């Protein structure tokens, strides 16, 4: 699609932005490029990232109630507001798993240091919360009040989605770790990834009045999410040859768990051993047992899935923004 | 006061919080971060809560109030972890630091519980007072971190030491930032709010005048309790931190003191305290403290309701009393 446009709004964005930013009274602004200071860390982090998750609710607003003026500037907004959030969240991501990079540039809490990385986040939170409270305005007290409970859960979620991420009690004979995974999975990603600005979208959208079976959209984010984490964690076992990342930690990932659903006695003694040491060896394990094979066959009924339930969208106009949706997915995760 | 039991309500608002986690080993990890983070302490900002909110007693949003109270509470606890690792605390309320006992991964993203849980609770309050209080506790929240961030942003960047006609006046402004205004603003604020109350509006910016000074006076202390009392690089000067000392130092200070302190800030913290002691800082808290007190009187004497001036006085005797009851001899 063109989505050309909302990429174009940044700059009342940052007007927007920049327009808060008049916090102390009766000065001649010297105390004050604190107000620079935080219109760079938006251009860095809210202005790399792809902007996925923003296109996703401008997206979903403009079919489930087509705009034609002066609520579409409050729908870019919160785009650029679920960008923003997303980044916090990344930030945070990225200091937790001490990683390098991020949107091309390297990571935020290396340049400014990390005690300025956790002020910045909380920032970004912040600016977003405030600015999520613009809408009023323009979509009136109830719309905004299902747009916070929206903002509430989804980042909570991602919140215990990520406390499991990093829990350190992954075990030996564990059984249930497709299960520990898969529903992590579903926290630590899926709701703010795709819950959030799908839900969000037709929040502003307001329409259709779609019920009941309306669990069937939650159903193909659920999908679509996982299907995103699962790529980015073999990407992960493909694309880096560090000195360490993510089995070096303890890592619950995609390659992990189904290499614990196909392994002997034998190969899980490998993993579970040099697992936080030996990412090489734990590689090659993984290698002998080819994760990116079956890694090609999640991928079918993995849009298979995806497509089967498509076509049971009520809203044969909101049918085809899912298959919109899904078809960028794939072709994201496709490059 | 009492006070009792604003506090025994704890028991009530931990299984709000585990109700909250219905989602669904998780749930006892974040009820003992709750437990570890917002059970420990003096209270004093969920304090301030009741007793502004204190003298509509027709509803049982009285159990509300609490939990809001808790609210409060968990907000300067989360705070205040994101602070200790910035700060590298070691120990806070008499017990190891969170990011310590539980490493900065989970600090960092147990900050992001505490909150999210903050604003869930909070949005849970429609039902008992309804849409107009929630929404306005909403605005009360967004400005008072957002400027405790900003505030903690200052803290973070280093003023110019060279370039220090005003520091004074940086330091202040940081100071009403980072903390009045989740102490105090935020706090008596929100029981304004729950209260309804009749409304001086007018009279407003007095009180507001008010919490200014009952925050000022809060670092102030800190501050000087750290000059006071802290011994190591893990300190407010090894650390380079703008702070009440250094910056009356500067107001104080021959052209010989200033230009030795500058130098060893912050590497050899000995030498800038010695200073200090021969410029007798600790001196000048107390008549700062001795100031403080009289000028919260004369403030609190202007409160007009003559309801209002009542647990406005009670406010400035509880802070007092906490920043005198110290350390003494
Ligand atoms: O694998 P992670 O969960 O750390 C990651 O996917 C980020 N993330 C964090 C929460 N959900 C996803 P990334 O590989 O982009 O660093
Ligand atoms: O000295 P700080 O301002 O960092 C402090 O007073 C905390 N704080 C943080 C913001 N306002 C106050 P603490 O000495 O308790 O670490
Ligand atoms: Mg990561
Ligand atoms: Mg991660
Ligand atoms: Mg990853
Ligand atoms: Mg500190
Ligand atoms: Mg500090
Ligand atoms: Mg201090």
């Amino acid at each position: 699609y063109d989505y050309t446009d909302f990429i174009n709004y940044y700059d009342k964005f940052k007007v927007i932005v920049y327009n808060v930013l008049k916090k102390l009274p009766l000065n001649d602004e010297i105390r004050k490029p604190v107000i620079e200071y935080y219109l760079n860390c938006i251009d860095y982090n809210v202005k790399k990232g792809k902007h996925i998750r923003g296109k996703i609710l401008v997206l979903i607003s403009s079919l489930s109630s087509a705009y034609s003026n002066i609520k579409r500037d409050s729908i870019y907004l919160l785009g650029w507001v679920v960008e923003a959030i997303q980044a916090l969240i990344l930030i945070a991501d990225d200091i937790m798993d001490s990683g390098k990079f991020r949107r091309g540039a390297p990571c935020w809490y290396i340049v400014h240091g990390q005690s300025n990385a956790i002020n910045d986040i909380f920032f970004l939170k912040m600016l977003s919360l405030s600015l999520i409270f613009e809408l009023s305005s323009v979509f009136g007290n109830d719309i905004v009040m299902k747009i916070q409970k929206i903002y509430n859960e989804s980042i909570f979620f991602t919140v215990l989605g990520q406390h499991l991420d990093l829990s350190y009690f992954d075990l030996s004979k564990a059984d249930k770790i497709s299960e520990r995974y898969f529903s992590m999975v579903e926290m630590k990603t899926s709701r703010y990834t795709f819950y959030m600005p799908v839900f969000f979208g037709l929040t502003l959208s307001e329409i259709q009045v779609s019920s009941a079976q309306l669990n069937l959209i939650e159903a193909i984010l659920y999908k679509l999410g996982e299907f995103y984490q699962v790529h980015n964690d073999v990407s992960d076992y493909l694309f880096n040859d560090s000195n360490a990342d993510d089995i070096c930690r303890f890592k619950l990932t995609w390659p992990l768990q189904k290499s614990f659903e196909i392994a002997d006695e034998e190969m899980k003694l490998k993993i579970s051993e040099n697992y936080g040491k030996n990412s090489s060896l734990v590689k090659d394990c993984y290698n002998l047992l080819k994760i990116n094979e079956h890694y090609l066959e999640y991928q079918r009924n993995a849009l298979d899935y995806l497509i089967k339930l498509v076509k049971d969208i009520t809203d044969d106009s909101l049918q085809k923004v899912f298959i919109h949706l899904i078809h960028q997915i794939s072709e994201l995760i496709t490059n």
